[PDB]
C-alpha cells in the first residue's frame, strides 16, 4: 500500500519505495530545482488488530541547485482501505548560531492521500 | 566529523556513517524501551553548510523492528550538529506507535536528546 | 469572537470567556464528571494585516471525581472568517517517574469550530 | 513546593504562586518592559510514589509596553528533593496569515531550578 505517489493539501508531491527489508527510499517535490531526496524506515510487520503501519522519513534541502541548510523529518502511521492514507507530524529544524538555537525548531503536521 | 560512535544521556548508542551525498547510515542500540540489540538507522544530513558559524542540519529514523522483537513504532529524530571543543549533536524526536483510529489522539511522544562522542 | 463555546472533531466542548487584557476563562468537557477547569492568555491587540489572533490555555485534569494526574496545553491562533475556527497543536505531560520521564509527554493537534 | 521564584539558564525569571485550587498565577520575566503575565494550572493533589507533579501555564507576549503578536505554553512536571527542578517543553504559536501558517508553530524545551 505504500509504494506509490503521495500528494498533500499544500501541493507538495511524493514518490516512494518501500523495500522489503523497511527501507523507504524517495523524491520529495513542488521542475528539478524543487526535487530533494528522501530516504527512510517502516515497520515490515504491523500488528493485524486494525492497527495502522509506523514510518518515518527525513529530507534536508539541499539539492544540486540550491541549500537552505534545514532539515524535515516526518513520523506518523499508514492507514489503507479505500481512504489509504499516511497521518504526520513533522519538525523542520535550521542549523544556527547557538545563540540562536532556541528559535531552531518549527513543528506541525501534513496528512498524505493517493489522489 | 558527524562520522563515528554517539552516546546519548541515557546511555543509548549511535554509530554512524556520513555519506558524501549528504546520507547517513548506521545502528542504533538503545538503553530504553521494548528494545534488544542494534536496529538500523538512516538519514540525511547538509553536506555544505553555512560558514557564519551556524549548525550542520540533519535527521535519522529507526523502526523498532529487528530479528529479536517489533515494538510497532517508529521513532525520527531532528536537529543540528555543532563542532568544536565539545562537539555534540542536539535534537527533538518524535516516536509514533500504530493505533486502531479511536486511539490515534494517543500515538505520538515528543521528547529531546543530546548527544557526545564521550559515554557518561 | 472568541468568547462563547466551541467544539472539536472528537466531540469535546470549551466554553469560554475573553477578557479586556489578555484572560481567558472557562471550563472544558467531553455529565458534570467529565468537567474541568481553564485558563490562559491571548493577544488582545493583534495585527490588522490579516494575521490571526495568537493564545494558549492549559487544563489539569483533575475535578472533583476524577485526577489522571497529567495536564494538556493547547497553543495556537484564533481566525475570524467564513468559520470563525482555532488551530491549535497540543502537548499533553504525565506525572512519571524519573526513569519513565522520557515516555511522558504526548503531541498532537485539534481543530475547534462554533458548529 | 511550586511557590516561589524560579530560574532557567538564559536569564529569565518567572515568580508563581500555586493556589489550594489547582490555580498558578504570576509573572514572567524575559526592567518592566520585560514582565508578562502568567497563568495556568497543577495537579493539587500528586501522588506520593516518586511521580512528578503535572502542570501547564501561558504566557501571551503583551504588556502595557510591547506585544509580539505570540503565545507560549509550557507543559511538564515539578519534581521535587534537594535539587527541585521543573521539567518542561514548549510550543510558541504567532499570529501568522493562512498563506504563513505551517510554520506558526516553534517548539523547544526548558529546565528551571530555584538556584
Amino acid at each position: 500500500g505504500i509504494t506509490g505517489t503521495w500528494y498533500n493539501q499544500l501541493g507538495s508531491t511524493f514518490i516512494v519505495t518501500a523495500g522489503a527489508d523497511g527501507a523507504l527510499t524517495g523524491t520529495y517535490e513542488s521542475n528539478a530545482e524543487s526535487r530533494y531526496v528522501l530516504t527512510g524506515r517502516y515497520d515490515s510487520a504491523p500488528a493485524t488488530d486494525g492497527s495502522g503501519t509506523a514510518l518515518g522519513w527525513t529530507v534536508a534541502w539541499k539539492n544540486n541547485y540550491r541549500n537552505a541548510h534545514s532539515a524535515t523529518t516526518w513520523s506518523g502511521q499508514y492507514v489503507g482501505g479505500a481512504e489509504a492514507r499516511i497521518n504526520t507530524q513533522w519538525l523542520l529544524t535550521s542549523g544556527t548560531t547557538e545563540a540562536n538555537a532556541w528559535k531552531s525548531t518549527l513543528v506541525g503536521h501534513d496528512t498524505f492521500t493517493k489522489v
